[PDB]
């Protein structure tokens, strides 16, 4: 007689490759700065303000400061570099199936 | 006669590769700074303010400070580098199935 | 006659690789700073303010400070490096199934 | 005649690899600082404020301070390094099934 | 005639590898600082404020301080290093099933 | 009858004021050189070579050497001078007779 | 009858003021050199080579050497001078007769 | 009848003021050199080589050496001087007769 | 009848003021050198080589050496000087007769 | 009848003021060297080589050596000086007759 079917299928952030594999090198003679900045951030915020009130959704952010007032090198700065990576690879199947299936009804 | 079917299927952050595998090297002669900044952050916040009130959702954030007022090198800074990574690999199947299946009804 | 089916299937943060395997090296001659900053953070916050009141959801954050007022090197800073990693690998199947299945009804 | 089925299936943080296996080395000549900062944090907070009151959910955060007012090196700082890791591996199946199954009804 | 089935299946933090196996080395010539900071923290807080009152949920956080006012090296700081890890491995199956199954009804 | 008068009157270097009275000041900030060079030399050489032979009259002379191969000032050289000689003379007969007389016969 | 008068009057270096009265001051901030060089030398050499032979009249001379190979000032050289000579003379007859007289016969 | 008068009057270096009265001051901040060099030398050499032979009249001379190979000042060199000579003379007859007289015959 | 008068009057170095009265001060902060060099030398050499032979008249001379190979000041060298000579003279006849007289015959 | 008068009047180094009265002060902070070098030398050498032979007149000379191979000051060298000579003279006849007289015959 009477039927009500409600299939509210919510879905987010699925099978999502966000990671970052990375060889990072840093060879300075003098005083340098390297900043690698990769905050992988996944979120799902739901804010329902049904009557009076407040939603102060204030997540903090990244803050990277490098301050240096005085900095001296009163003589020679040398850096004699032969090599860094002497890799001798003398010898690949990556079947990366990311499957999803909704065979409904 | 009467039937009410409610399939509220919520789903988030599934099969999500967020990790970061990374060779990190740092070879300075003088006084340097390296900052690798990767906060992997996964969240799901639900804030329902039904009557009067407040939702002060204030998560703290990352704060990385490197302060250095005075810094001197009153003579020579040398760095004679031959090599760093002498890898000699003398000899791969990565079947990474990420499967999901809802065979409903 | 009368039936009410409510399948509220909530699900979050499933099969999620967030770990970070990483060779980290640090070879300075002089006085340097390395900061590797990876707080893996998984959360699920549910704040329901039904009548008057407050929700002061204030989680603390990371705070990394390196302060150094005076710092001197009144003579030579040398660093003669031959090698770091002399790896000689002289000889892989990673079947990483991440399966999920809801065969409902 | 009358039936009410409520399958409130809540689920979070399942099969989630968050650990971080990592060779960490630190070979300075002079006075350096290395900070590896990985707080793996998993949480599930539920705060229901039904009538008047307060929810002062204030978890503490990490605080790493390295302060050093005066620091001197009044003569030579040398570091002659031959090698660090002389690994000679002269000879893998990682079937990492992460299975989950809800065959309901 | 009348039946009420309530299957409130709550579940959290299951099969979650959070441990971190890591070779950590620290070979300085002069006076250095290494801080490895990995508080693995798993929590599940439920705070229901039904009438008037307070919920001062204030867990303490980590606090690592290294303070050093004056620090001197009035002559030479040498560190002649041959090797650290001379590993000679001259010769693996890790079937890590993380299974979960709800065959209900 | 017979008379021979021989008045061989030799005379040299008589009543000769050769001295040098002198206020000498030297106020440098950085590395300077002052050389005041006043050899007062009075001589009377009589060399009679009557038959064969040699007269190797070789008096040595003054030799003032200031050699400086490397010389550095790697920071500031200041010299704030108020005064040097604050002489307040609040109060002369120099009858310098240099007489010579040969009242002969 | 017969008379021979021989008045061989030799005379040298008589009443000769050669002395040198002198206020000498030396106020350096950094590394300086002052050389005051006043050899007062009076001589009377008589060399008669009557037959064969040699007269190797070789008097030594002054030799002042200031050698300095390496010399550094790796920080500030200040010299704040108020005064040197605060002489307050609040009150002369120099009858310098240099007489010579040969009243012969 | 016969007379021979020989008045060989030799005379040298008579009434000769050669002395040197001198206030000498030396106030350095850093490493300086002052050399005051006043050899007062009076001589009268008579060398008669009547037959074969040698006259190796070789008097030694002054030799002042200041050698300094390495010399460092790795921090500040200050010299705050108020005064040196605060002489307050609050009150002269120098009848310097240098007489010589040959009233012969 | 016969007379021979020989008045060989030799004379040298008579009434000769060669002394040197001198206030000498030396106030260094760092490592300095002062050399005051005043050899008062009076001589009268008579060398008669009548037949074969040698006259090796070799008087030694002054030799002042200040050698210093390495010399360091690895921190501050201060010298705060108020005064040196605070002389307060609150009150001269120098009748210096240098007489010589040959009233012969 | 016959007369021979021989008045060989030799004379040297008479009434000769060679002494040196001198206030000498030496106030160093660090390691200094003061050398006051005044050999008052009076001589009268008579060398008559009548037949074959040798006159090896070799008087030794002064030899002042200050050798210092290594010398360090690894911290502060201060010298706060108020005064040295606080002389308060609150009140001269020097009749220095140097007479010589040959009233011969």
């Amino acid at each position: 007689k009477v039927q009500i079917i409600n299939k509210k299928l919510d879905l987010s952030n699925v099978q999502s490759k966000c990671g970052s594999k990375d060889n990072i090198k840093h060879v300075p003679g003098g005083g340098s700065v390297q900043i690698v900045y990769k905050p992988v951030d996944l979120s799902k915020v739901t804010s329902k303000c049904g009557s009076l009130g407040n939603i102060h959704h204030k997540p903090g952010g990244g803050q990277v400061e490098v301050k240096s007032e005085k900095l001296d090198f009163k003589d020679r700065v040398q850096s004699k570099i032969g090599s860094l990576d002497n890799i001798t690879h003398v010898p690949n199947k990556k079947i990366e199936t990311h499957k999803l299936t909704f065979r409904e009804n």
